[PDB]
């Protein structure tokens, strides 16, 4: 039905997000190895604030900025678990 | 430099994720209104498990399944904050 159809669309969106998250993971691993090689820190609060700034500004809804902010903070933390460990 | 270039790629990926999350939000709001209209529950643990099942199975890395599972659980919770409130 309509709900079945919509859930299938959500499945497609979920998979797209998984692909992008994986792409993002590959990118942060590369940044991490470069930071290691150059003796630069991996933890950068300034960079996190900068990303949250344009994401909350560009947020088109329906999610409130507060939610977008929290979701991305979770993504950033999941990434640290890489920039400190497995990198490129 | 290389880090600057990579951060710009991360910015592009972040924005793509924001778009998909917003698309996802619109979809769940629609499902929510249909559930309300049909007298169906909004909270469905069975559905959440089903999504985590194919996402962890299809996970290509570098993120571990455990991380993918947690990130999506956060996305599902952020969505409830909609399926219960603002819907289509």
């Amino acid at each position: 039905e309509r709900i079945q159809a919509l859930r299938k669309e959500v499945d497609r969106v979920n998979r797209e997000i998984l692909r992008l998250l994986s792409e993002r993971g590959r990118l942060v691993q590369e940044i991490g190895r470069l930071q290691t090689e150059l003796g630069l820190p991996h933890y950068d609060p300034k960079r996190e604030e900068e990303m949250l700034a344009y994401l909350t500004a560009e947020n088109p809804g329906p999610f409130p900025d507060e939610t977008i902010r929290k979701l991305f903070k979770e993504i950033f933390k999941a990434s640290l678990d890489l920039e400190e460990r497995q990198d490129q």
